[PDB]
């Protein structure tokens, strides 16, 4: 029903690193990547912030219907199977319905919202049920417009709203992910390095031992969250970044990541190679 700012459990972590290429470096999506590899992948994930240049409709708008799924934040870590199916929506409707969670839920800052959500997810007092639009398919020149990426595997597309989750998994085939924000709110990312894998999924067993055992495949399920703080308490390295419209994220090979929505937004990510 609404808001404990008291009650927050906010992760104390350490900053993700953020990169900021010039026009220059930018005109080659593949090449710039490569560069900053050796300095990014000991982290797992990173973002990165377009220079000045870069600069990317009713029918769609008010037209385009795609469906969503149904999640009980609530559940997402501590519960005695997944996604229910919700409601089909326009970005119309979809963010009129989410605009009105959050204010009637609560204006919060990025770290009042992180948490109230790790709040809802480690100690609920309350059902707290969100709705998301993900793997909606679709729908200069340089692969940062993720559709000439394959090129150079479809991209794909999530609408997410306050407290909607993307829980702890890593991509198919050591691919790394491109996300990019289109607009909305920003979008909390917690990522862990691939030579950490084994700690995390490690940790994952050892505090979750029965989910584990009625799944005994959950961590390609996509439908448990764990928090940070508790990785954090087993020595495993987890670095946040927090991700505004306009910006990418970039995950590396046998990455862990996770993360939520701060409000209404619109992404679409690819895996590259
Ligand atoms: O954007 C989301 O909600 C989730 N995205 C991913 O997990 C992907 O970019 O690797
Ligand atoms: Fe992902």
């Amino acid at each position: 029903a609404k808001w404990n700012p008291a009650g927050a459990r906010r992760p104390v972590l350490d900053e993700a690193p953020v990169f900021y290429p010039t026009e220059e470096e930018f005109e080659d999506t593949l090449k710039y990547i490569e560069s900053i590899r050796p300095m990014a992948e000991p982290y797992g994930i990173c973002r990165i912030v377009p220079p000045s240049s870069w600069k990317p409709d009713k029918s769609i708008w008010e037209g385009s219907k795609f469906s969503t799924r149904v999640q009980k934040v609530d559940k997402l870590q501590n519960r005695k199977f997944g996604f229910e199916p919700g409601p089909e929506f326009t970005l119309q409707t979809f963010q009129k319905y989410a605009d009105d969670f959050s204010k009637q839920y609560f204006v919060p800052s990025v770290e009042d919202i992180e948490g109230e959500y790790w709040r809802i997810v480690e100690v609920p007092t309350e059902e707290i049920e969100v709705i998301y639009g993900a793997d909606l398919e679709t729908g200069a020149q340089s692969g940062w417009n993720l559709n000439n990426l394959p090129r150079l595997l479809v991209p794909w597309v999530y609408v997410g709203m306050c407290f909607s989750s993307f829980c702890w998994h890593v991509e198919d085939h050591h691919l790394y992910s491109l996300n990019y924000m289109h607009w909305g709110a920003p979008k909390l990312w917690y990522g862990v390095p691939g030579k950490d894998a084994v700690n995390l999924e490690s940790a994952m067993r050892k505090h979750l031992p029965e989910l584990f055992e009625e799944q005994p495949d959950l961590l390609h399920n996509l439908v448990t969250q764990f928090s940070p703080s508790l990785l954090k308490s087993e020595g495993v390295h987890v670095y946040r970044c927090v991700q505004h419209e306009g910006e990418f994220v970039l995950t590396f090979p046998r990455a862990y990541h996770a993360g939520f929505n701060c409000g209404f937004n619109c992404a679409e990510a690819v895996n590259v190679a």
